[PDB]
């Protein structure tokens, strides 16, 4: 019936840390998913009422979503890049709990994370 308030993005209260790994997950991975053709569904926090589906956020309590993330690398929000890799990690689990195996916007979601797995495998080492 109602959306939730979107997840945090900033908190002046966090300690941060610029890091080879967190570039390259805002310089290269989100970049790459950002612009392929299925990823306009997940730029943004799901509008549960835009799309009036009121059982959304009843069954996802975790939401989250690329502009979420983009937000947070670029506020630093992130210490860890294991942090960001489970909240892209959220972002697809989320998109398969709500949905049905076959439907058009879970082949969307395997088709990102796969690309997504693919460049998490070459996540350069701490330096
Ligand atoms: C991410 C996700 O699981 N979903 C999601 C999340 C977001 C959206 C979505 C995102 C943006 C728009 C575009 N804007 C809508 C509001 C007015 C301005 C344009 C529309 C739907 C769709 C969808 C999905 N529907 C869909 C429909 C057609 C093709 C592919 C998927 C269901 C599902 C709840």
């Amino acid at each position: 019936s109602m959306n939730p308030p979107p997840p945090e993005t900033s908190n002046p209260n966090k300690p941060k840390r610029q890091t080879n790994q967190l570039q390259y997950l805002l310089r290269v991975v989100l970049k790459t998913l950002w612009k392929h053709q299925f990823a306009w569904p997940f730029q943004q926090p799901v509008d549960a009422v835009k799309l009036n589906l009121p059982d959304y956020y009843k069954i996802i309590k975790t939401p989250m979503d690329m502009g979420t993330i983009k937000k947070r690398l670029e506020n630093n929000y992130y210490w860890n890049a294991q942090e960001c890799i489970q909240d892209f990690n959220t972002m697809f689990t989320n998109c398969y709990i709500y949905n049905k195996p076959g439907d058009d916007i879970v082949l969307m979601a395997e088709a990102l994370e796969k690309l997504f797995l693919q460049k998490i495998n070459e996540l350069p080492t701490e330096e």
